[PDB]
């Protein structure tokens, strides 16, 4: 029954989950100055002008903004990635105040939150499949500041309080993700894992190093989300945020 509190939080995942004290665990802090340029990368390529949502759903740890993965549309390519990864959802992690809600942290700073773009490698057919190798996810991460308001974030805003509780879910179509970038695709890159459990150690992680800026009542609005399931006495959604795990035998490259 893992979770984010004091009796199930992830200083007790590995009970359950031994490979959260594995060689590859997410979330990282990203030194800036041990973080190398790598001439090797290639060219990042975003491309999500044919993605379609479908719905978002709480699912009792964050909410997942769901895509229709069935086909060839919206995908992650280049960079440190070999071959074609397709978009499947979108989730945050954030806190209950500003100073915290990132998992990832640079320099040992924390931002308010971090968006997660999970895609899937194309080569092993399904997300199942790829979840069983070294090189089937890659995850975009993007950081969140309060200041001004993210115009793009804001549909997602006002349907949470159709989705409060754990297992509610609404039609989300028409969602379009570009709204969610920043102006610059300058990255660190890192192989790692999930960041909740089961915490498979399968993901090309891709850190976007330019923070996106949400308002103060748009991230408030995250905060009233709720943990628990319908009638269940209130546990809000905040802090659902893993720390940053021990960096072990990894490089972190610049792509800058
Ligand atoms: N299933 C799943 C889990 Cl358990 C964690 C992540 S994360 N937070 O992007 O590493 C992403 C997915 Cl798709
Ligand atoms: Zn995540």
């Amino acid at each position: 029954h893992w979770g984010y509190g004091k009796h199930n939080g992830p200083e007790h995942w590995h009970k359950d989950f031994p490979i959260a004290k594995g060689e590859r665990q997410s979330p990282v802090d990203i030194d800036t100055h041990t973080a190398k340029y790598d001439p090797s990368l290639k060219p990042l390529s975003v491309s999500y002008d044919q993605a379609t949502s479908l719905r978002i759903l709480n699912n009792g740890h964050a909410f997942n903004v769901e895509f229709d993965d069935s086909q060839d549309k919206a995908v992650l390519k280049g960079g440190p990635l070999d071959g074609t990864y397709r978009l499947i959802q979108f989730h945050f992690h954030w806190g209950s105040l500003d100073g915290q809600g990132s998992e990832h942290t640079v320099d040992k700073k924390k931002y308010a939150a971090e968006l997660h773009l999970v895609h899937w490698n194309t080569k092993y057919g399904d997300f199942g499949k790829a979840v069983q190798q070294p090189d089937g996810l890659a995850v975009l991460g993007i950081f969140l500041k309060v200041g001004s308001a993210k115009p793009g974030l804001q549909k997602v805003v006002d349907v949470l309080d159709s989705i409060k509780t754990k297992g509610k879910s609404a039609d989300f179509t028409n969602f379009d993700p570009r709204g969610l970038l920043p102006e610059s695709l300058d990255y660190w890159t890192y192989p790692g894992s999930l960041t909740t459990p089961p915490l498979l150690e399968c993901v090309t992680w891709i850190v976007l190093k330019e923070p996106i800026s949400v308002s103060s009542e748009q991230v408030l609005k995250f905060r009233k989300l709720n943990f628990n399931g319908e009638g269940e006495p209130e546990e809000l959604m905040v802090d659902n945020w893993r720390p940053a795990q021990p960096l072990k035998n990894r490089q972190i490259k610049a792509s800058f």
